[PDB]
């Protein structure tokens, strides 16, 4: 037949909603599209204090690539967190993905450690752009458990900036606390250069982003590596909700390229 | 200046996110808005199975009209099924509400049970209505609870007709599964003219609304009558999504009524 299969998968904080935008614009073209609820997210029952591993919270993606047929291929589009759930995707059914794209996501590799992304960031970002951020933990002394819940003002100030007033209040009213998972992966390598690196990478820089400035973004297409590069000029970290038609447009590009 | 306390009430299988258009319009007129989930609603963690009673599904609205003080009055506003919600903060706290309006809602009485206007909407309205929405039972023969929870083409085409796209994708992925808690409300009478009654009421009819067609709007007005009978023509059940300035004016326009 005719088409393609996009599998959209949010970042934290976030939930398959986050892509009510773009959805429309991509089914427009005649394609399929999944915005998933990763778990402990959107409307999924779960919650964020039965997450022990980035694999719990990867399961809802996980089970969806088992669902795949023999020739049901996919194009997989990470979005901020997005990016690791990718990876866990990548290393599981890399001959089932036509290309994973990394929109202002962080992008790890095969190479480096699994939280080497998330370590690097980190350090380079100060702890002051978090403002009313929620770092809370769940865990033990000996099973340290961190959960992550974005406030108001780091919500209006650091990913919305340039996104509209309507934008803003609904993901205020749906953003629900999640982790980033660093006892975990930084205690693994849970991607390997003959599965995780088969699968060609496209990154996607938003230039206005200041949750993950185009900075550490360029950064990681100059250090971890792709296949190709895009960049969305004028949008923030929620380039779906600022930039709907610029990101669908730079979609279906990228299906119409790689196969 | 004075400044009004919105608080919206969305209707059922949706959540405070439905507000998100009306919202910010009410805040930039200087507006206080509170788009209030309620229990198994948009980001509760509660279970439509946990709830029995059209109480423990209001529950988190009477949690915030008993934080309200005495001299911190409101301007309730209820969505279609969220009209009955509305009626158990006006029965409890009457003197808290200014006005209370209700878009495009079911607005309950204080004569008959708590369940006539809904069960004068199931007979005034064929089964072919409701198209592919799912009415399960998760109770038991002698306590019967039901599940309501609309489709996908029942929320297109009697619910998002008018509406775009996006709007449309939205819901399909936030919808949850609610009820209309007819056991519990058909076995009680919650309302009564001394304190409900005495509530001024507003009506907002939405005219091109397949849900609660205009008709039955309008029924509901000639039978329970009101203070005030606000009109959006060309306006779907999705007052707030696909008409969001209009439905704005209007609220702005009973403030000072």
């Amino acid at each position: 037949k005719e088409g393609k299969h996009f599998v959209l998968v949010h970042g934290a904080c976030h939930g398959g909603w986050s892509w009510y935008k773009l959805k429309p614009l991509l089914e427009a073209a005649g394609h399929k599209v999944t915005a998933l609820d990763l778990a402990a997210s959107g409307t999924d029952l779960r919650k964020i204090e039965e997450l022990r591993t980035l694999y719990d919270y990867t399961l809802p993606l996980m089970e969806l690539m088992e669902s795949l047929s023999a020739d049901e291929k996919v194009i997989l589009v990470g979005h901020s967190l997005g990016g690791m759930n990718l990876g866990l995707a990548m290393e599981k059914y890399p001959q089932k993905i036509y290309a994973a794209v990394f929109l202002a996501a962080f992008m790890p590799d095969s190479v480096h450690n699994s939280s080497f992304v998330l370590e690097q960031y980190n350090e380079r970002t100060p702890a002051e752009n978090w403002l009313d951020t929620q770092f809370l933990p769940y865990g033990s002394p000996e099973e340290p458990l961190t959960s992550m819940f974005f406030g108001p003002k780091f919500l209006a100030h650091k990913l919305y900036q340039l996104c509209s007033p309507e934008d803003l209040a609904l993901a205020s009213s749906l953003v629900r606390p999640s982790s980033l998972f660093m006892e975990d992966l930084s205690k693994a390598k849970y991607f390997t250069d003959e599965r995780f690196g088969s699968v060609k990478r496209v990154y996607i820089v938003c230039t206005e982003d200041k949750g993950i400035p185009e900075e550490f973004q360029r950064w990681q297409i100059d250090n971890i590596g792709v296949t190709e590069a895009i960049e969305i000029k004028g949008a923030d970290h929620m380039a779906m909700l600022c930039e709907p038609q610029k990101l669908c447009a730079s979609l279906l590009e990228i299906a119409h390229k790689y196969n």
